[PDB]
């Protein structure tokens, strides 16, 4: 008929099962049924059977929440000693470390001695506290002579890697030897200017090179021209591998070369000749691009390996560095005409050279019905699609996301399609993006939020395609999205930024939690944009910027420039997420433009050359 399980949802959160029972046998064809029987299992868990925990395994084992009940009846497997039905269960893939732990326990009480002491040493090496069933695993592969002073030393370098110094302290109150050289790589790792006193830290030994090795990768971040006068002297003094000293290098080297100092160079190339590295190889080759020194640049494209070559960016660069180095040579527009087909930033660009239309292709797949069908009816879908309909987004959001898991090319598209057609866009971009179908552009690129994107564009002078740009980049359309950070809505706005743009623009904002109002959000989006829009004189390329990393950071990415080419500009943008930002960014604004309507080229006539003079 249609469910009232909302009674039996209430009483078993919290305490009694008995409506869920009364109720059951009505809902026996309902989807979110088996949510019920997993909280009546869950709250007796501690005296279910084996045979009746395994059987509800077997029967839900597609339950979103299914490894939560693993981990917990498995924790009792191992406290009732029951380890022949603990085996049977525990799964590496579920990454519960806890269990990890267990299992390498009964490793070492079973026979498995070598692959116990390898599971121990595999999560001791490891920069952070672990669970508490870890420390029991800890104790007893030191109680068999294998927790060295060496690994207890590798693992101090990974913990004030981590910079959990806490750990790091107490791992160096346990060195029974190295314990000066333990301090002082905390002391180090906490401030590595302390390396100007050479003096003291010229004790010939492996354990001082570890101390000084990381405190020159360290020191590179903030001062890698200090660090690079102090590499000179310490690779004499000290007992450095090889390995270690190329490490070394390639800090110093990638900081030095995102400052665009030409010292990085020589120590690039001395460091790692065979190209084998390839953040190196591209920020070489990104120096020498900034640097004007086009032959050079043109010379190394041509070295690249296998996985680098193959990509846009290096194919492009390859031909408009020659066209660069040898304006003149024709070399260059075969290069680019390979090029220019591909529906891509830098495919983009290479048809952008050659003055001819670029390639969208809206080609939307076949799918068969069969298949389609599959989909629809899975558990899982019908299960999500009930979510959706109760208004619970984040519960059908995570059944959508963990059935995709394990579908194949064909099922992920249909999967796609079906959330396509309930406006669904995020899920639908998500889902066809990891089936790899690109050619469908009306999923990719849904006019999601039309009235209100065109409306608030219209409002500060600025073009439709790039606000819709800006959200597909930052959101793709989820209304309720946060990052890592607290960057939160459509337009990804931050806390800090909202507080200072509702109150600029007289925009009213009752707190951070109604940034997920896609009618506010995007009015304060909007207004952010149009502000560094004009702190830049209406050049995109450095709104972008400004708007992802800070006006004051691509202030400083414009230091000292003079006739700067854009896409010199971009490529040797120092931060990898505000490069593939812009360039995303750039992209969606062209397509977008085409399904407005309102043609976009890649960059406006006035964006092309910039410079802070």
């Amino acid at each position: 008929q249609r469910r009232l399980y909302d009674q039996a949802k209430a009483a078993l959160a919290k305490g009694n099962s008995a409506p869920y029972m009364a109720s059951r046998s009505a809902l026996r064809d309902y989807p979110l049924e088996p949510y019920l029987a997993y909280d009546e299992l869950t709250h007796r868990l501690k005296s279910a059977s084996n045979e009746e925990v395994e059987r509800f395994l077997t029967e839900h084992g597609d339950l979103p929440q299914i490894g939560w009940l693993k981990l917990r009846w498995l924790r009792l497997l191992a406290d009732r000693g029951d380890w022949k039905t603990f085996v049977n269960y525990y799964d590496p893939k579920l990454n519960f470390t806890e269990l990890d732990c267990l299992y390498g326990q009964y490793q070492l009480g079973h026979g498995q001695k070598a692959e116990g002491y390898a599971t121990s040493e595999r999560l001791w090496l490891v920069g952070k506290s672990q669970p508490a069933a870890c420390d029991t695993l800890f104790g007893l592969w030191q109680g068999e002579g294998q927790l060295t002073e060496e690994k207890v030393w590798k693992r101090l370098k990974l913990a004030a890697e981590a910079r959990n110094y806490s750990l790091a302290s107490h791992l160096a109150q346990r060195l029974p030897t190295l314990g000066n050289q333990g301090a002082l790589m905390v002391s180090v790792a906490q401030n590595p200017a302390q390396l100007s006193q050479t003096g003291r830290f010229s004790q010939r030994d492996h354990a001082t090179a570890d101390v000084v090795g990381l405190g020159l990768r360290r020191l590179a971040r903030q001062d890698p021209e200090k660090a690079l006068s102090l590499l000179d002297y310490y690779s004499s003094a000290l007992p450095f591998s090889s390995d270690e000293k190329v490490a070394i290098a390639r800090e110093i080297g990638l900081s030095l070369a995102k400052r665009f100092d030409p010292r990085a160079l020589p120590l690039m190339t001395q460091y790692d000749p065979g190209l084998r590295d390839n953040t190196v190889t591209e920020w070489r080759t990104r120096l020498l691009l900034r640097l004007g020194r086009w032959d050079e640049a043109y010379a190394l494209t041509r070295k690249l390996p296998q996985d680098l070559a193959a990509t846009s960016r290096w194919r492009y660069w390859q031909a408009r560095s020659l066209q660069l180095a040898q304006p003149n040579s024709k070399e260059p527009i075969a290069l680019y005409q390979k090029l220019a087909g591909e529906r891509d930033f830098y495919g983009f660009l290479a048809a952008d050279r050659l003055s001819v239309p670029y390639k969208l292709g809206n080609r939307p797949a076949h799918i068969d019905p069969r298949v389609l069908q599959r989909v629809r009816n899975a558990a899982s879908t019908r299960r999500a699609m009930e979510f959706f309909n109760r208004g619970e987004v984040i519960n059908a959001r995570r059944e959508w996301y963990h059935a995709a898991r394990l579908f194949d090319r064909d099922e992920l598209i249909a999967q796609a399609r079906l959330a396509y057609d309930m406006q669904w866009y995020f899920p639908a971009i998500r889902s066809i993006s990891q089936a790899q179908y690109w050619d469908d552009l009306d999923i990719r690129f849904p006019m999601a939020h039309r009235a209100t994107l065109v409306r608030e564009a219209k409002n500060r002078g600025l073009h439709s395609s790039w606000i819709f740009a800006i959200t597909r980049q930052q959101s793709a359309f989820m209304s309720d999205a946060r990052s890592g950070v607290g960057a939160t809505g459509l337009m990804q706005l931050m806390p800090g930024t909202a507080k200072e743009t509702s109150r600029k623009f007289g925009i009213p904002l009752a707190s951070t939690q109604q940034l997920i109002v896609p009618d506010v959000n995007i009015r304060l989006g909007a207004a952010y944009l149009s502000q560094v829009h004009s702190q830049f004189n209406g050049n995109r390329v450095l709104a972008s910027a400004a708007y992802n990393a800070g006006p004051g950071r691509v202030r400083q990415w414009l230091k000292d420039t003079r006739h700067l080419a854009f896409d010199v500009w971009i490529e040797t943008i120092p931060f990898d997420e505000t490069r593939q930002y812009v360039q995303n960014v750039l992209s969606y604004a062209v397509i977008y433009g085409q399904k407005l309507n309102a043609p976009q080229p890649i960059v406006d006539w006035h964006e092309r050359y910039f410079d802070d003079f």
